């Protein structure tokens, strides 16, 4: 699991509302959270899935 898996999500500053996923390593599971659209953290993925194969 790379560090990155544990920083907490980041919304950005550009201001669209899209679903992004994120590892809540407190949880064990990946959890939604919403992104503006530009400048992503590496810990932002497109679907669960490609959240819990990294950071899973």
């Amino acid at each position: 699991r790379p560090d990155f898996c544990l920083e907490p999500p980041y919304t950005g500053p550009c201001k669209a509302r899209i679903i992004r996923y994120f590892y809540n390593a407190k949880a064990g599971l990946c959890q939604t959270f919403v992104y503006g659209g530009c400048r992503a953290k590496r810990g932002n993925f497109k679907s669960a899935e490609d959240c819990m194969r990294t950071c899973g």
